């Protein structure tokens, strides 16, 4: 439906060809800042009170000072919603070092409410290289995203359409933009539990899986167990669960969507489902 | 003298107060980009050639493209010298991965000069903490200072006023900020040679110290060697040498500037003299 028209910074809703920010801002300078990244249908922001934990929490550890508490965050959102006159969008929410004397020391930081359309985003699970490489503070929803947009035209030029982090090589992590599952022959779902994003995603589908009697281990994952996994799958709140078909040179079965990856699919369109009915 | 009156973007001198991004800029929102700094005197920018090619290969390093050639650069940089009537300058390189279309990609990067007075920065030497820590793509200038800005609070109430960073505990690098050195009881200078910033200070101080006939090992440096040293002192363009009076609990002689330190401080400013000559 609507077009978006309106962003917030600051608490004040501005006109999208208006949403600037000073050359000073610490996000700019010294890639200081935090985020959150949510959907919203039926006109509601999906799982809001879990996204907004993680956004308060990620904010502690940078030490930057959220300028509203979390129930005055949740009408600007619900106001950028009604006057962008949307009820299907995309929600970014951005807190920056703010605008600094120094260009290194935080002093004030900026927040940033943007909003977009409802990601647009055949049997085949997509294909990804393994990459070395350990995210800084993973469990901070920083902004910090170099390695993961460097690896872009790597990802490309080989003929994958994304990665997984293996942390020295070894310790399988999650991807720039997803937390990464596994499922074995005899159906235990594996998952990271160490220095990695909590996704909200993940949270969703390792409740789902758990509720359904699914044995579900959050554990160190070796670089050769993808070598005993029956399926693959990332999480992330615009992908939900997404079946990976070829990591490297291994085809996981036929390369389509695993059994289990396809109920956690359906368990966690049941997740949005119950959730909107919440509200 | 003047006050800084523009700043430029994109090749245009804006005022300052206008000098801003829109907020899809991936630096905001990815924290992707790389800078350089360097200080003008005489109204010359110090070591610019060093400086500008660190900036081309940061760059390339991202896969960024500078809209502008090295030579078309420099002439900016002197045209917003002259705007901003100064000789005497900080002056801020900064190349985002510009205004992406889905907040990850980038599609065309943002080129900003930023323009400051010079650094207003008793015998004793500075305090600093070892932190545990390896900075990602080291070897880049990028804009992603999280850890050393997060560091701090963490700095300051332990009672010191910097770091040094120390790669799984056992590496010495740098500072969030600075290129770092020790010099041993026979005058050895001994600084890192991988996984740090190759800062231009650094480069100049290297330079004069081999060229005085001192031997100076760029080499991997333990943590335990920090109990062999006589002086450590630290490099950046801002600081030019700065003596470190103590690490940890560890006084490097009664704390005050050591002999060597003196002698590369001298020399340091000997090579400003010797470039501006050149001028
Ligand atoms: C490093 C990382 N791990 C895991 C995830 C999955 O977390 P949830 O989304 O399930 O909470 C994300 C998601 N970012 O998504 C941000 C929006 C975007 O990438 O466009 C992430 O950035
Ligand atoms: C990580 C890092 N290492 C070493 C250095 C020293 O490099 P040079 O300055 O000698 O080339 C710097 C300097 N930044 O200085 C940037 C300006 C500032 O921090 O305000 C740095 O950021
Ligand atoms: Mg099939
Ligand atoms: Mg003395």
């Amino acid at each position: 439906g609507h077009m978006i028209k309106y962003y917030n910074i600051n608490g004040q809703q501005v006109p999208v060809e208006n949403a600037t920010l000073h050359v000073s801002d610490l996000s700019i300078l010294r890639g200081y800042g935090i985020f959150d990244y949510f959907l919203a249908r039926e006109g509601h922001p999906l799982f809001l009170d879990d996204y907004l934990n993680r956004f308060y929490r990620s904010a502690a550890e940078l030490y930057l000072e959220i300028p509203f508490d979390k129930a005055e965050l949740r009408r600007q959102i619900y106001a950028l919603l009604q006057a962008n006159e949307v009820r299907e969008a995309g929600i970014r929410l951005v807190l920056t070092g703010g605008y600094s004397p120094d260009g290194y020391t935080p002093v004030n930081p900026n927040l940033l409410i943007m909003m977009y359309d409802l990601p647009a985003s055949s049997a085949q699970g997509i294909k990804i290289i393994t990459h070395p490489f350990q995210r800084e503070l993973p469990e901070v929803k920083t902004i910090n995203y170099s390695t993961g947009i460097r690896m872009l035209k790597t990802i490309k030029e080989r003929g994958a359409t994304d990665l997984i982090y293996v942390d020295q090589g070894e310790w399988i992590r999650e991807s720039a933009r997803s937390n990464f599952f596994l499922v074995m022959p005899d159906n235990t779902i594996v998952t990271a539990d160490e220095k990695i994003l909590w996704g909200i995603t993940r949270r969703q589908v390792i409740d789902a899986a758990r509720e359904a009697g699914y044995a579900v281990e959050e554990r160190r994952i070796h670089i050769t167990e993808l070598d005993q996994a029956r399926e693959a799958f990332f999480t992330s709140t615009i992908k939900g669960v997404m079946a990976i078909g070829q990591i490297d040179d291994r085809v996981f079965g036929d390369g389509t969507i695993g059994k289990v990856t396809q109920e956690l699919q359906d368990l966690f369109v049941g997740k949005v489902k119950a959730y909107l009915e919440t509200c």
